[PDB]
């Protein structure tokens, strides 16, 4: 149907406006909180103080929502639209819309340790819902397709990435039709043209073009790979223990949990002022790594800095994604290698091994290869490095494989669903 | 099995240096045709009598060798690889890759308008079957994973574009395991190296970096898409029907074959000097062309100059592709829609619509979309026209779907079988 084709422009033209508001949003409350810092710009006990509480009310405000009205709003709401997919979760937009947006403006503009992708799919995916609703469209096609362009509109809008969008949603996430493909892209256009429209000229990562990698330097990229490939499925393991981790701290109980999240808020809304390359998406850091300006001393830092606040925001069921952060990791392992690498050595630049890093880990953790290296292409326009880029790809999702992991998103949503028997 | 992971490496880098040859090889025939007129250059009469009859004799050594000896290295040869991978197809490697390699040497080196891609997947795909039998894999698993793997290296060494390979064979040829899709990759990469090693530094598109398309400019790649989605299913149709048109003019019979193929090989071979943007597989006038160096009118009179020698040649059973052609109308078909969008209007430049236009026929006609999109984005490197490219691939591919037309590589094989069955 025609209906499909249309209702997809319409899905992907809200969830374009829905996302560029969540950025002005996020955007906005940050404004804010360099204000109540720089009021405060001499007392430097108070200083600290306002950062955190700032930020430890933010993320308690976008918690609560999540544990009083929306619990499914909770993490990263990608494994809902797996599960909504596979028909295996409901996806309560009435909910889940207005939760997830306030809830993540909550956490993302206190400055935790979170993406805007965990956000702007499960609402575009939750946007596809609610127009499926309005027209009352009957049929799994419908159903199915509005879902997916919804969420790959939300992909697209979250990363001004329209191609990464559609491969991942249509091809990296388990085995649609000749239609519900044309409806995802004319979902992945319309989401764009809204970012681009309300965004052109100013980018997420810049760091022009870097030189190419030699043939002789390539076999680099594959151990790379290998490294992320065994770290990818260990850092799983410490998302999905972290969750319960943090579990043993309130039991469930609402107000303990609204505690904790603030705390965890609060921390990183500190961290903001102090340390900034430990808080945030990610997104300031991965440049000014990659440009090389990091200290190996500080790149181990921020690393293991990054890698306990990622685990304490996301396996703290915060609204909010592990995908951002999984660049900045990524990046941050990549110039290290990098370093290590051009010291050891060949015509090598750490900088093209951040590249290659940065997509490294969606291929290891979440097993999604082609979306991560076309993502970075898409993000750093490095044309440059695709074949390293291949390499540190099949290396990383080779060794994931075999070190015996499974998709990071798959195994929430099969946790979320054992959960949802047992009880 | 490390079995299969190791074989596509070997699989990869034999194809690559396979297709390699296929290249030096002729890149050769074209200089001694250099030197036949260079000869000659002065009595114009046999100027062009040399000009046809060297390239006249190749096509009909190539056709000879097709009709002798290996029926089914007539045409692209992905139909076959298509109906292998389905255990509908033999891949008779003993027969084909000696035939298929000199076969194609005959008519690409007599600039007949093929391409190497014809050749390189073909021969890729039964060098993946030639390592199964030497190690003697068992399996249906082996058996498509080589086969795979050697049309993905294959076709990667023809445009020089890896991540072009993987998507096509691994996502649009229809409905793969976990470690097949590595094998894949590992294909892929050992052939781009083997064919970056004895390439680097020229490439087949120059055309640097053109502008932007404007948001408000957008609206226009859909209608060019939509253009290419009715003028797709026809051009099919002509190939399907020609392939019959000139059956009637030999009925089988070889004789009548190999000098059908040495005129339409001549013919080719004279066009080489008098008309030179009608004869070999387009990849010069591409640029010549994006640069926007041709009058509308001259655009015009290349158009169907070469649809018509493109179908002459191709559904002539000639050892040869049909993919960079598709690429060469592609361009000249959206340079005029370009031309006659900057005369009609906004900020355009004709040189974006021919980028566009490049990947909409592979969209239109055998409904590859992200395959055409991912490799004029691999060839050009004009990162910044991605979204046009995806509008135009939507518009080009939902017509096509409407309008009626097949996949024209299936449309080949079901006909192929059903001829199989009805003798
Ligand atoms: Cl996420
Ligand atoms: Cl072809």
């Amino acid at each position: 149907p025609l209906a499909i084709l249309f209702m997809a422009a319409v899905v992907g033209t809200l969830v374009g406006l829905a996302a560029v508001a969540f950025d002005k949003g996020v955007a906005w409350l940050q404004n804010q909180r360099m204000g109540a810092l720089v009021h405060t710009a001499d007392n430097y006990p108070l200083l600290l103080t306002v950062a955190f509480l700032c930020s430890a009310v933010l993320a308690m405000f976008g918690y609560f929502l999540v544990r009083k009205y929306a619990p499914e709003a909770g993490g990263s709401g990608i494994p809902e639209i797996e599960g909504a997919l596979e028909d295996q979760r409901p996806v309560r937009w009435w909910r889940v819309l207005p939760v997830k947006f306030f809830g993540g403006l909550g956490t993302l503009g206190g400055g935790m340790v979170l993406g805007r992708e965990g956000p702007t799919v499960q609402i575009g995916g939750n946007i596809g819902r609610m127009v499926l609703d309005i027209f009352r469209l009957k049929g799994d096609e419908a159903r199915h397709t509005l879902l997916a362009t919804g969420a790959a509109a939300g992909l697209a809008a979250a990363f001004n990435a329209p191609l990464a969008g559609i491969l991942f949603i249509i091809y990296e996430m388990r085995p649609y039709t000749l239609i519900s493909i044309k409806a995802v892209f004319i979902g992945v256009i319309m989401s764009t043209i809204m970012y681009r429209i309300f965004n052109h000229e100013v980018a997420l990562i810049d760091v022009g073009k870097l030189s190419d990698a030699p043939l002789n330097t390539l076999w680099l990229y594959l151990i790379l790979g290998i490294i992320f490939g065994i770290f990818g499925p260990i850092f799983n393991k410490w998302v999905l223990g972290m969750q319960d981790l943090l579990h043993r701290v309130h039991g469930g109980n609402i107000t303990k949990w609204v505690l904790m999240g603030g705390a965890i808020g609060g921390l990183c809304g500190l961290l903001g002022f102090v340390a900034p390359a430990t808080s945030g998406g990610g997104f300031n850091l991965i440049p000014i790594a990659t440009a090389g300006n990091f200290s190996m001393g500080m790149l181990v830092f921020i690393f293991v800095a990054r890698v306990i606040t990622t685990l304490l925001c996301f396996s703290s069921g915060a609204p909010g994604g592990i995908f951002a952060p999984m660049l900045a990791l990524g990046t941050v392992l990549g110039t290290a290698f990098g370093m290590v690498a051009v010291e050891l050595f060949y015509h090598l630049e750490a900088g093209t091994f951040a590249i290659a890093g940065m997509g490294a880990l969606l291929a290891a953790s979440i097993r999604a290869p082609l979306t991560g290296i076309i993502l970075v292409l898409e993000m750093t326009d490095n044309y440059q490095l695709i074949l390293p880029m291949i390499i540190t790809g099949l290396g990383a999702t080779l060794l994931a494989q075999f070190t015996g992991g499974k998709p990071l998103y798959s195994a929430i949503l099969a946790r979320t669903l054992a959960k949802q028997e047992a009880e």
